[PDB]
């Protein structure tokens, strides 16, 4: 285990019980440095390593389809830790409180939890210090190189970051150690599951028949469903990838955002697999460049910018560029609820989303597109940013992530791009015409699908 994955969240005073994982972003027993490490630290202490995840307060702000896509995971995972004879437990209110409180009753000895740079993880973890007297340490287990390790610094541009993230691959990208099953075995969620359910169903996403948007079988949930698809891509899918990841009516892309956003699977898992794979020469690259350059680059933008959901943490030439065109009339304004039914001028923009509404995950391409419609349409560029996040995190299965609130930032604001032509309203943030979407896809057949 290389210890430049692990870092101390607060100095304490070791005690005698259990070393406790705070699972949080990746929930799987395979290939989690987070679960390994804790897993040693029991070892060297002579004692149980136990998990525990926090069923927060906060599912209420997002939907049906990702807490049943989570918690029907989680369900698996307890069978999956409890054969390697790992306790589980699901703690029904915010960490703060929760955490605090699991730590002295269970007499736990160290407090591991995994990285995640999102500003509510933060806000989690301030509580947790406040309530505990023992270490606390975070380890990433998400990216292949430690985040607060790849880069000192934001990363201006994927052509910076590259050079420093493919300099440590040697070092970081490696195998997995098996993780060792406990010495001895020291509310359902299926009840959990049906009263958040019960909570969530008034605001459930309904077309006017009061039938259901939502389709839940384009992704099963779960750490064995998403090795089959990371198979099924390396299989059917990766020769193809790059010449086909910018069309959206093919079905070409790897589809693992949902599982990678709750940590089902290792994305260092699928770098291993792809970099084993014999596939089209072009296509590996292509994928690689975004499941470790463009995935990691939003982990060091959340990092490094506390504003990173904030028009302040876009580039000074696209701050500049934006206000110069703030008092540009828009060609047309639409609501958010009218964003949010796809009802606006454009059949593309609305097919876009209502692939959002029914599947969940909105076609890589074409959520570029979305959003940068957004921002031409909406009042301001904050407006923009708030609307774009809102639709995102309430319907995207892999959102509420550092890629969502990364890729938003670089279509609205121009973070990790450059200055293209100037354009009324937009400026010089990249524009992405329909007319140009027409000449790379078949655009009718992708709205046919749709709608
Ligand atoms: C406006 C907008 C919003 C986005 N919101 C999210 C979001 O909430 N969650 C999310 O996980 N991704 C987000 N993305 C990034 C990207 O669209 C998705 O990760 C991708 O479409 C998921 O499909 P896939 O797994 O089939 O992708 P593939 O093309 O197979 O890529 C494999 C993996 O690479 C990573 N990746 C791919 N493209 C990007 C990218 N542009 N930025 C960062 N990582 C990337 C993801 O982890 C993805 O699972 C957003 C992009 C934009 C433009």
């Amino acid at each position: 285990m290389n210890p430049k994955r692990i870092r101390a969240l607060k100095s304490g005073k070791q005690g005698d019980g259990p070393v406790v994982y705070w699972m949080s972003r990746d929930q799987r027993a395979e290939d989690n440095w987070a679960l390994l490490f804790s897993r040693a630290i029991a070892k060297e202490a002579n004692v149980p390593v136990v998990v525990v995840f926090c069923l927060t307060d906060e599912f209420l702000e997002a939907g049906i389809r990702q807490y049943e896509f989570m918690l029907k995971g989680l369900q698996e995972l307890e069978v999956s830790l409890s054969r390697k004879k790992i306790p589980s437990f699901f703690l029904r209110g915010d960490p703060g409180e929760k955490i605090s409180r699991f730590v002295k009753d269970y007499n736990a000895g160290t407090l591991v939890t995994d990285f995640s740079p999102l500003r509510i993880k933060n806000q989690w973890i301030e509580k947790v210090i406040s309530g505990i007297s023992i270490p606390f340490f975070e380890v990433d287990a998400h990216n292949v190189v430690p985040c607060w390790e790849a880069s000192q610094k934001h990363e201006y541009a994927a052509h910076t970051f590259r050079p420093k993230l493919y300099a440590l691959l040697p070092e970081f990208l490696e195998e997995f150690p098996e993780l060792e099953p406990n010495s001895v075995t020291p509310e359902t969620l299926s009840d959990v599951l049906e009263t958040g359910v019960k909570a969530l169903l008034p605001e459930r996403a309904l077309l006017k028949n009061k039938d259901p948007l939502f389709e839940p079988w384009h992704f099963e949930p779960g750490e064995k469903a998403a090795k089959k698809v990371m198979e099924s891509f390396i299989a059917d899918r990766l020769d193809s990838y790059g010449a086909l990841r910018n069309d959206p009516t093919k079905n070409m892309l790897s589809n693992l955002s949902p599982y990678l956003h709750f940590g089902q699977i290792s994305s260092q898992r699928v770098v291993l697999e792809v970099e084993k794979a014999e596939s089209n020469p072009g296509s590996k690259k292509a994928f690689l460049d975004e499941i470790l350059i463009w995935k990691e680059i939003s982990d060091n933008f959340c990092y490094y910018n506390p504003g990173y959901d904030g028009f302040e943490s876009f580039p000074s030439w696209a701050k500049e560029s934006l206000n110069a065109h703030r008092n540009d009339v828009r060609s047309h304004i639409y609501t958010l609820e009218e964003f949010e039914a796809g009802k606006t001028h454009d059949p593309l923009w609305n097919a876009s989303q209502m692939e959002l509404l029914s599947t969940g995950k909105m076609h890589g391409y074409t959520r570029m597109y979305w959003a940068k419609k957004i921002l031409e349409f909406s009042e301001s560029p904050e407006k923009a940013l708030e609307i774009a996040i809102c639709l995102n995190d309430r319907y995207e299965l892999d959102g509420r992530d550092p890629n969502g609130y990364a890729g938003i930032a670089w279509s609205i604001g121009g973070v990790h791009d450059r200055a293209w032509g100037e354009r009324e309203v937009t400026g010089k943030i990249r524009y992405m015409s329909y007319e140009g979407c027409k000449r790379k896809f078949d655009v009718k057949l992708y709205i046919e699908k749709y709608s």
